[PDB]
């Protein structure tokens, strides 16, 4: 009745107004409008945009389509990272004990999920004994005296998102700027954030394609964030290859327990300071990028991000003595080499499809009510731009299985190797304002 | 997925092949398509638009989507005329007869449907006695042998068409050149149509209202026409006023009849003779337009032409004396005219209005399930450009009822006065090849 004409104002460019779009937004929510206009106007947007005005009131109309967390008891500036997917991915890890240390509050809310491998809660339950057995007094609580705590997501975070998201993957009105940015930014606010970073992930095995894109969405995001009151910054790192070494969970543990020493990968080690630079900048506990990266860098050495890892570790029941010995993580059974069929230098190795193979492994759930692995996974050997000598490993499959040839051979399907090889730039650019 | 492919395919800009076509007619059609894909596709239909070849493949996939009249037992070139809406418009009561009495077979197939009078079938019940169903032997005996007769539209002809309208009206993907070229081209050439005369309308009242998106919505037309060998002529016709004078069912059968004389009203009687001349030349019974126009004025004069029409008449049970003895046409119980209110020229008939003012008289449906009265309806005193007198009648309302006032306001709000007017020029232009 009404949305037809909202639709017709969009394929003529108009600009919508905050009533127009909370109409569609609640009454597509409660299933007054069938998914027919919904689509039909998701492809409206698609061709003729919205306006940073548009966006921030779409993006909170659908924070307002479901529950909305509090976190005012919490205190401080509490800054929430969101990434946009990425293959060995050990930033969150890292990233929520290192912020802690210099008394940036980090309220995590986090999932097991599907994917290549587990969520933070699935990682962090390796350390023998951790739980999220918490009420949110309790973690209210935790975050003031500690800095750092983490419970399971709540159940009806933006149900507009959940619905909209899913029609727009089968009507391919999935790539689109106001769409993504304001599904994005609704997730985060809804989650209780102060402050957001962004993770928007570039590259040959990115969501965005294109730095280009991702420049834009990014762009476009800090503006949503800044015309709603929640003080955004934003990263554009490299997702053609995998992140670190360790493709895993009980790994990634590994890894992250490394990065937090000062002893990282060089990649990892890179976008967690950057990355933390721009949380400890947004909690008013550095003036510039430099000082904060100083301040994080000073706490890796002091092991007081290491302390604070441990120490929110017993504050949920995990053996902290498995932080000082790892080899307590658990164990594969098998350690399975990937010798190099071919002499060069590694020109390129598909993110994504490496994730597979670990998924394979048992590293991640393929679906709903899959068992995830904790010791499985892969260990890359070599990065895009390392030399490798014929019959030198490419990487080591971790498995509590003899038979692994289907993972072998996606590791070599997905592992080119060339006379020369430049490795891309990890971090691109960096949106502040 | 395919159908999201196909939708992204067209998001780009690239032109769908063949296989992909029929697979969303026939899918949608059938139900495997569901309609929020439908319209994603439509709306992207709607932006990227399509080529000559696309749309003579959409326009044959909804011509194949349902079952298909063959006239083939009928001889000769059988030409179909389609008008694209019109208040007052008759031309198909003085079309049918008068091209058949040049022998050119009218196989016509007619509706009922909703609007501001009732449609070509309804016109013709005001000859007590006239009917609309007999058999396909009974159409196919009387086309060859008088050359005219008047069957309904029955079943599926283009049920993909049926479908996807409702979805284009309730998705706001209804203004779309490439959608409503096939939608009028499918159900015409499922019809049984050999060659097709296009009346698309211009103005204030029709869907396309100016001379520029009215041409190019019959090119495209005439073109997918030639494209499928269904030879094809369109005129460009204008509505800003309404046909003629007489506005109804049992006043146009009237008006019809004069016309038919070579009495007619002039812009009736021009309208005719164009859309006359095509019919003639599509059907091979003249080399020239001029020629053509020449044996139709001839046709008048003679008595031929009203002749045919008692035949035709005759044919199907209609009491053929109502031609010669029009008051024996249903009459009206109250005559009331409508005087004006201010001296001038007459500028503006708001066309859809006062066939809208006829409707609530009784001469039209507003929804399914109103019935015509067809006695009822409104003769035009003045068109634009007619000077008129302070209390001299613009209308007079034939009616079956005492309390007519809003009826009355709508045409005063509807019929504007000036010092001077021109109407338009009723033939604009025509598409000839
Ligand atoms: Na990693």
């Amino acid at each position: 009745m009404r949305m037809v004409d909202i639709i017709i104002k969009k394929q003529n460019g108009k600009e919508l107004t905050t009533e127009e779009i909370q109409f569609f937004v609640n009454g597509y929510t409660d299933g007054s409008i069938p998914d027919y206009q919904a689509s039909a106007l998701a492809m409206a947007i698609f061709f003729r945009d919205m306006s940073d005005r548009e966006r921030a009131d779409l993006t909170m109309a659908m924070v307002n389509s479901g529950e909305t967390i509090d976190l005012s008891a919490i205190e401080g500036i509490k800054v929430d990272k969101h990434s946009t997917g990425g293959v060995g991915d050990t930033t969150t890890l890292v990233l929520a004990p290192l912020v802690a240390a210099l008394d940036v509050p980090v309220a995590k809310m986090s999932g097991r999920g599907l994917g290549h491998t587990g969520g933070t809660i699935d990682k962090l339950e390796a350390i023998d004994g951790f739980h999220v057995e918490l009420t949110k007094r309790e973690f209210i609580k935790l975050v003031n005296r500690d800095k750092v705590a983490v419970i399971g997501q709540s159940g009806n975070l933006t149900p507009a998102d959940k619905k909209l998201y899913a029609l727009r993957d089968v009507t391919g009105t999935v790539n689109s700027i106001p769409l993504i940015a304001s599904s994005i930014m609704s997730k985060k606010i809804a989650a209780g954030a102060d402050a957001i970073v962004l993770d928007v992930k570039t590259g040959a095995g990115a969501f965005m394609k294109t730095e280009e894109d991702a420049a834009e969405l990014a762009k476009a995001m800090v503006r949503i964030g800044n015309n709603v009151g929640r003080q955004t910054m934003a990263v554009i790192s490299d997702m053609s290859q995998p992140l670190g070494f360790a493709i895993g969970n009980a790994l990634e543990v590994k890894e992250a327990i490394d990065t937090l020493k000062g002893e990282g990968p060089e990649d990892l080690h890179e976008l967690v300071l950057t990355l933390g630079s721009q949380m400890v900048v947004l909690a008013k506990k550095a003036d510039t990028l430099d000082e904060a990266r100083a301040k994080l860098e000073e706490v890796m050495k002091n092991g007081k991000a290491l302390e604070k890892f441990k120490d929110f570790l017993k504050n949920q029941g995990g053996d902290s003595s498995i932080v000082d010995d790892p080899s307590k993580l658990p164990q594969a059974a098998y350690q399975i080499d990937v010798p190099a069929k071919e002499a060069g230098v590694v020109s390129e190795i598909v993110a994504d499809e490496i994730g597979v193979a670990a998924m394979l492994l048992g590293a991640g759930r393929a679906t709903k009510e899959d068992e995830i692995d904790l010791a499985v996974g892969i260990m890359l050997r070599k990065k895009v731009g390392d030399k490798v000598e014929k019959g030198e490993p490419l990487v080591t499959l971790y498995a509590n299985r003899e038979n692994v040839d289907e993972v072998i051979a996606k590791v070599y399907d997905n592992i080119r190797i060339a006379a020369e090889a430049k490795a891309p730039k990890l971090i691109h650019t960096l949106i502040t304002e």
